[PDB]
């Protein structure tokens, strides 16, 4: 099983950069896209279709404010959208497909990088999602959340961590939010289950120098229920090719996706 996750920063902009042609040739079983910025009507373009793949989507009320999508080779038993709180449902930030024994979800948080309103929204979403995850632990079924979280967990998840402590993405409350997710709540960080090396980033400012000096942040995760933590075989965040400000997260599992 191969799962690819990419924050496309607008699926049309990314398609123009060749996103879909690249996706087509990656032999993924499920693909999770975040931040499509596309209405349900927009995603009904036949150009956004991938051969061999079923496509499911969720939209924000104002399409440019969110939107997430999911391609799957197998047809899921069910597809559910929303988490049951405003900051997710009003924004098309959550979509989950159910398979045998495991569900795979695409998850988008607000970045909080444009003022205090945005950051407050971000914190709200974090608390609500923590409530949800806290309710979900007793569940027998496994989950993989392909999450574009806009938070970097540890020092090694950001280049030059010291100047990043006062910026959204590496603030103490955010870091503690992921401390709670991967610690007390028992969830696993897919990539960290197979790699403990640094310099593995998924997000860069759209600059000419950040590319040269790799001034990156690791904002993109595949967050796992514990029953899956020993099933991670590979995890990669290649810098190229790229179709947005984010790098694709490619994770390979020793699981045979079914039903």
């Amino acid at each position: 099983m191969r799962i690819i996750s990419v924050n496309v920063n607008g699926i049309q902009a990314a398609a123009e950069r060749g996103l879909l042609s690249w996706l087509q040739a990656q032999n993924a079983d499920v693909i999770c896209l975040q931040d499509t910025r596309a209405s349900a009507f927009d995603l009904d373009d036949p150009s956004f279709q991938l051969d061999g793949y079923f496509l499911y989507a969720c939209d924000a009320e104002l399409p440019e404010q969110g939107g997430v999508a999911l391609y799957s080779r197998l047809q899921p038993k069910a597809v559910i959208s929303g988490l049951g709180f405003e900051t997710a449902d009003r924004y098309g930030r959550y979509l989950q497909a159910d398979f045998d024994k495991v569900s795979i979800a695409t998850l988008l948080l607000p970045s909080g990088q444009s003022g205090d309103e945005s950051l407050n929204q971000k914190f709200k979403f974090m608390d609500d999602f923590t409530h949800y995850l806290s309710k979900q632990r007793r569940k027998r079924r496994e989950y993989i959340y392909c999450g574009s979280l806009y938070v970097a967990h540890q020092k090694m998840d950001v280049k030059n961590w010291r100047e990043c402590q006062q910026m959204p993405g590496f603030l103490a409350p955010e870091r503690a939010w992921l401390d709670e997710v991967f610690g007390n709540l028992g969830y696993a960080d897919a990539l960290r289950e197979v790699s403990r090396e640094g310099d593995q980033f998924s997000w860069w400012p759209d600059s000419e120098q950040a590319e040269m000096l790799n001034l990156g942040w690791r904002f993109d995760y595949q967050v796992l229920t514990p029953g899956l933590r020993r099933f991670v075989r590979n995890a990669k965040l290649p810098r190229q090719p790229r179709f947005s400000q984010h790098a694709p997260l490619i994770v390979d599992y020793d699981w045979q996706l079914s039903i």
